């Protein structure tokens, strides 16, 4: 019915000790060194001198004070008002006569809080202040994580209070402020927080892995520059040939697959692991081997098991017993769908589109491969889907960048 | 003083059972499936129908009857006349009075045999019949292997006869015809042949790995087509910009590194292993982990340990005690040098050049990195060297293909 946190170490950290995968990692970072050397040489050729401009990151992270102010107000809101609302509701529930009306009132209050304060704020800051595209993504990912963990907090703390008031003890098991402040930075996503912990904080370890994140970000940056610039920077003498389109979906796979592997590694492994060992909770793995995945169910099961666990437990179970319809084969097909749309939302704000190639891509993916060789099929479909989504998104982004076309129903499909 | 053949299995065959490297292999073959699908789609777009032309292999393997006739005469020569010459020399040596003059006579006879019959034949077939470029490579690699194994045969069988005639026994330990015919197809390169053997012949195994070779060859083919065509097919509106050159040496690394990895795998692992288990001698590994290589000595030590063992034993030891000079630090720097030149020769015949970028590349490599982070330096230098050699060779090949310029001292360096 619940989840057990066991203190096993991260999978990739245990696996990276073997010398072969060690050499794969060294090959990756040698490729990065080659990238930076090629970039410095190209800059020294083009400008003659004065290397290391770093222009794309300056354009993508422009209004950074606005972003950090938005994050400050976001964090203080999601830290203060849900806790205070739950305190008031628990007191008014356990104190006096029939609180079912009061319970529905507080439930509406929390619903409007989450919806208003955590959609309107984060979404309308973007649509009002006209942020850079990458600076929208950080705050929208933050709002998604915050609403997920707030819903987790409430859904975990409701039934305990319910059963304790049914037992009718004045000692209401309300959570404290410090453990909530801890969970707000926890790498997990369920309010049953890191009661299993780590003994000490290896500061060399956290420094190494945080610098690893800081390096992987520049690896993403150099990948974007050296591959997404030559393939996409306004080669728009429109042939509309299927040859050019298939060559884009071919040539964008290497940047696509490198970005996917690298961002998996960076974000999950070292980002979370830095905020794990810095927070004394490195006591849970957050991804099994997603390459060892023949069927689709397993692939979703062990890619970013944080999101998978949150979605599975809360969405699957609660949203399932709420319906228990005659067609329960969609028990996953439903949640993935909204997952799709939330990813669509994640690509709706920062891209200023709604072009749902990820949505229909996921639908074709699932409805085609739900009905060892399966591992090869999974890898080839992953390459092709990654490549097509990357080429389509970059192509539409630069085609709308070509002409502003001043409701965005499928724009820039014609080369402007 | 000698070598011991132990029946340990191939390294990569034992390592490929682990599921992670298994997934790397499946990723590779899924990439190949994506390659062939992209090629069929591009052909169906360009021609409208009538897929699967296979033109480049028809041009590269044109005069195949001539190649197989050359190989037949090569094999029958190197199978008959060295054996007969050694028989006659051993008999005339152990039979009668002072054979030092006769021994020098037979030594000159074998020297002229190897030099004439195994340079002139194979090299002058090429320079007379004007073979396709890839069909030169098969016969020149065959002549190199044949001269190496013939020299091995003679250098192993001389001292045994010497010591046996010093002991003065009429039973001269001459080798038989069948074991020589076996060694001529043996995967090893030392005449101390596969006395350790395998019990049986797994025909499913040899069929699978031979089909694996046949697939890896097409993987090389599709790599060449989809990457070396767009980057190199006569984009010759000469800027002579350092930017275009560094972008070539950058963009040719992925085809370069894929070709190197794949050809290592294909040729060594499955080619040799098919001719190992089909010949009842899979009782020796022929490469350790060359990725786990920090220093240069180890890298050369365990890349294609067949050639390394032949060179090391015969060249190193014999050519070393023949000089034992005051500067013996070149004990490796010498042999590698001739190795370089033989590779240069391997790239002198089939490329119709002598452009020695591999030679000076190897020299800079060694003289710069002889004096974990070393693993990264090795990988980045390997990427850069592979890329520069591939771009230079393809560029010069296509630039000489542009205009024939009808002694080839550094041609096509100007864009024709
Ligand atoms: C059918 C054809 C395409 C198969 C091609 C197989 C090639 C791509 C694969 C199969 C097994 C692989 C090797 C297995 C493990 C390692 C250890 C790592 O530290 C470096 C890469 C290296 C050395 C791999 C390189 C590429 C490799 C040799
Ligand atoms: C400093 C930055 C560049 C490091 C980037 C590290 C990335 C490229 C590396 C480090 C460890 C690697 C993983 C280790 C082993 C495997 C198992 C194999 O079956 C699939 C690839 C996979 C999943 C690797 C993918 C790429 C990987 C995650
Ligand atoms: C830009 C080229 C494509 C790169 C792909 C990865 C980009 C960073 C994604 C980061 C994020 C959002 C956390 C994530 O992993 N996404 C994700 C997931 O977790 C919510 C679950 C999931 O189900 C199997 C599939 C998912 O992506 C398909
Ligand atoms: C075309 C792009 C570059 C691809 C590189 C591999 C091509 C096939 C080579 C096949 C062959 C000749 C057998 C070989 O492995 N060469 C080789 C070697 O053995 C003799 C020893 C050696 O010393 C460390 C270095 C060697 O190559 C640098």
């Amino acid at each position: 019915q619940g989840k057990i946190f066991i203190a096993r170490r991260s999978l990739l950290d245990e696996l990276l000790e073997v010398d072969h995968i060690r050499t794969i990692y060294h090959m990756f970072i040698a490729l990065l060194i080659l990238f930076i050397l090629s970039t410095l040489v190209v800059d020294y050729i083009d400008e003659g001198r004065l290397v290391l401009e770093f222009s794309l990151l300056s354009y993508a992270f422009g209004k950074f004070p606005t972003v950090v102010w938005t994050w400050w107000i976001m964090f203080l809101s999601t830290f203060s008002v849900p806790y205070f609302l739950f305190q008031h509701w628990a007191t008014g529930y356990s104190k006096s006569s029939h609180p079912l009306i009061r319970s529905l009132f507080h439930g509406f209050l929390f619903m409007i809080f989450q919806i208003g304060v955590l959609g309107f704020g984060p979404t309308y800051v973007v649509l009002a202040y006209t942020l850079p595209p990458a600076s929208r993504f950080i705050i929208i990912f933050e709002q998604i994580r915050f609403v997920m963990k707030a819903h987790s907090f409430v859904r975990e703390n409701v039934p305990r209070v319910l059963n304790s008031a049914k037992e009718k003890s004045s000692t209401v098991p309300i959570p404290t402020v410090n453990q909530y402040l801890y969970f707000l930075f926890a790498p997990t996503l369920i309010y049953r927080d890191s009661y299993p912990r780590n003994p000490t904080v290896r500061w060399g370890y956290v420094a190494m892995k945080f610098a690893q994140v800081f390096g992987c970000f520049f690896y993403v940056y150099y990948i974007f520059e050296r591959l997404c610039a030559p393939l996409f920077r306004n080669i728009k003498q429109e042939p509309f040939s299927a040859r050019v389109l298939v060559l884009c979906v071919f040539n964008s796979i290497l940047p696509g697959v490198l970005i996917l592997f690298l961002t998996f590694f960076a974000f999950l492994h070292c980002w979370l692991n830095a905020f794990a060992e810095m927070l004394r909770f490195g006591d849970r793995m957050f991804y099994k081997d997603w390459w060892n995945s023949t069927s689709y169910s397993n692939y979703y099961r062990t890619w970013n098991v944080v999101v998978h666990d949150w979605l599975y437990y809360y969405a699957y179970k609660d949203f399932l017993w709420f319906f228990s319809k005659r067609f329960k084969s969609a028990a996953m097909l439903a949640v993935f769908a909204v997952s799709a749309v939330v990813h669509e939302y994640a690509l709706a704000v920062c891209l200023s589109f709604f072009y749902p190639v990820l949505f229909v891509l996921f639908m074709f993916f699932g409805m085609a491969f739900n009905f060892p060789i399966w591992n090869v099929l999974m890898w080839t479909s992953l390459f092709l889907g990654n490549g097509v989504l990357l080429c389509f998104y970059s192509q539409e982004w630069y085609a709308r960048q070509h002409c502003p076309l001043k409701d965005y129903v499928r724009p820039r499909s014609w080369t402007c």
